[PDB]
């Protein structure tokens, strides 16, 4: 005798049967992470919750409110990594929910970090809830919702700032808003504008000063131009740029991504700029004035800025 | 001035302008792994062969003849490995080709093993290239082409029987065959017959001398049944289980799948009966008499065995 949910909000009330197993009368079950599909109900977990997948139309709709997707293999997967990441620790670091590390998710724990340092409204309520339940220090349903999110499993290698990007996509920034503008001698001037995760990200630099000052591109003409902001409208920026050595200068950015080693195999660690700077490597802190290293994200704050 | 190719047996001769970069003229390009999409031609590479993905139907039948798929991420995605894979040791232990611990490739290097000492002939001549290569010491390419089959990337975890599986369908198992039978006490006696993957492959049990002699299932009627093996025509079988503690006595199989620790967070290593019991795990090797440890998946060798 048990629960079903999709959504752990809504509970669905259902008497199991006591010899036949879970996934036969409901169908794809789980309990805390775990695939119970070919388990028999016994009396240990008797009264619990069990996810299960959307069968009738009532928690297909129930799914879609709370994670915004219809993808049936969203739940399977999301149920995946939450077995394994409700295993990992998640200390608090400097005031900040991080990741001890595990599983490779070294990125997972910058970009947590990160989360917690910039302003983001995320429209789907099952991915609000869990942040602010990991901003409070369980963080384990958040990181399992980001691998789902992503598409990546437990283990998979990541980028900081691709899996931002998708986060952002997932986000209310509707009110953000970039006017670019371009210098170009031949064909003249053409002020782009963009709104949108596109608003908030660069590829281009590190530096958000030197995006202000205009950045190069090669203008359709062919030869190169430059590529300046002229508006920025938005709560913050994410500048990237493939890793290099670079100076954090502390108070002139929120927090940075650090990374050392080879595409794809490598580590990152988390730098963040509070009365002093911070390097946030999972469960290790060190605590530094300035800071020389690979850096490949850095964010910055703002509110409305005009050229 | 370079050559291009999709195969590296066919090679198309291309004259490179030399200010255009190479994803621009050719398109999606790679050299020895590398992405060189974004690069322009430089003197250093010049005369080198480069990978390009199938642009005209030439290019797309040869890809065909030689990997046998049509996808067309097929090439990215082994590109993509081989960038890591070639950066990997192969170090031979106990004359068998196997991997130096990197970037979880635990299962790969247990796969590689095995399929060393396993009877198999490869569909694709690109794996059938590979593997031949691969047993004499280069297995680079054989492993990046292993993730691209499988739709793995390096990093990601690995089941070694699903890896297995995949590539077993890959393979020409056509002569072999599984003649199976069940005792139904209500319905009867009910002969199975099983060709493929399917007649070489097995999850309940470890044990073949076990299979032989009747396994579980409930038979249609609801209740349990036993499932038998009545000829068994194949070069090997492969006996798999969730791991568990296990003797491997030597000279009674032919290699075994060792795993520790939990579901996907664990580490394979393999167990091969020479003229004693070896232990390979990546670079490392031990050797003992007996065995008890945990253990997953056991190959067994055949010829044409009738019940
Ligand atoms: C589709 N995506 C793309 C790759 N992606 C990925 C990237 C990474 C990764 O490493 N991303 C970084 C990175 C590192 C190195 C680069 N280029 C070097 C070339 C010369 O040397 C110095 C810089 C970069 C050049 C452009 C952009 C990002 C670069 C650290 C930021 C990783 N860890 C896991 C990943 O999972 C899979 C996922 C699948
Ligand atoms: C779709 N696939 C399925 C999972 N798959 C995967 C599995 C593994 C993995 O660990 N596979 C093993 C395994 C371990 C533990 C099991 N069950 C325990 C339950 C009770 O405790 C003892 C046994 C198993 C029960 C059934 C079958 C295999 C079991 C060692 C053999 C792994 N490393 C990476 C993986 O990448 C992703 C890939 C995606
Ligand atoms: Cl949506
Ligand atoms: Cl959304
Ligand atoms: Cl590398
Ligand atoms: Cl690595
Ligand atoms: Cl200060
Ligand atoms: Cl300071
Ligand atoms: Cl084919
Ligand atoms: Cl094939
Ligand atoms: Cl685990
Ligand atoms: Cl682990
Ligand atoms: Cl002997
Ligand atoms: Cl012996
Ligand atoms: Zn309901
Ligand atoms: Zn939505
Ligand atoms: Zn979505
Ligand atoms: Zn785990
Ligand atoms: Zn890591
Ligand atoms: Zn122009
Ligand atoms: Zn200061
Ligand atoms: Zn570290
Ligand atoms: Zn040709
Ligand atoms: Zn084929
Ligand atoms: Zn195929
Ligand atoms: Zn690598
Ligand atoms: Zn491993
Ligand atoms: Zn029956
Ligand atoms: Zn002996
Ligand atoms: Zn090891």
């Amino acid at each position: 005798k048990v629960f079903t949910t999709v959504d752990n909000i809504n509970l669905h009330t259902q008497v199991v049967d006591m010899s036949m197993t879970y996934g036969q009368q409901f169908g794809p079950t789980y309990l805390d992470g775990a695939d119970v599909t070919k388990i028999k109900p016994h009396n240990s977990h008797e009264g619990k919750t069990f996810y299960v997948l959307p069968n009738d139309d009532t928690l297909r709709v129930e799914a879609f409110e709370y994670y915004h997707t219809t993808d049936p293999s969203f739940l399977g997967r999301y149920m995946s990594a939450l077995n394994h990441t409700k295993k990992w620790k998640y200390p608090q670091v400097n005031g900040l929910t991080s990741i001890k590390w595990a599983d490779n998710n070294s990125y997972l724990a910058t970009a947590l970090l990160t989360l917690q340092q910039i302003e983001l409204k995320f429209n789907p309520p099952a991915l609000q809830d869990a942040y602010y339940r990991a901003r409070a220090g369980e963080a384990a349903n958040f990181c399992a919702l980001i691998l789902a999110y992503c598409n990546k499993t437990v283990g998979e290698l990541g980028d900081v700032r691709e899996t931002m990007s998708y986060l952002f996509q997932h986000a209310n920034l509707d009110s953000c808003k970039r006017v670019l503008n371009v210098v170009c001698k031949t064909c003249g001037q053409q002020q782009t504008t963009l709104k949108g995760v596109e608003a908030v990200m660069y590829m281009g630099t590190l530096s958000y000063e030197q995006f202000k000052k205009g950045v190069q591109i090669p203008c359709t003409c062919g030869k190169q131009a430059t590529k300046y902001l002229v508006q920025q409208e938005s709560p913050f920026v994410m500048m990237s740029a493939p890793p290099a050595q670079y100076e954090l200068k502390h108070g002139t950015f929120t927090c940075a991504s650090e990374y050392t080693g080879n595409y794809q195999c490598g580590h990152y660690k988390h730098i963040t700029s509070k009365e002093t700077l911070y390097c946030i490597d999972g469960a290790l802190l060190t605590k530094s004035s300035e800071y020389k290293g690979p850096i490949t994200d850095v964010f910055y704050k703002e509110n409305s800025y005009t050229t």
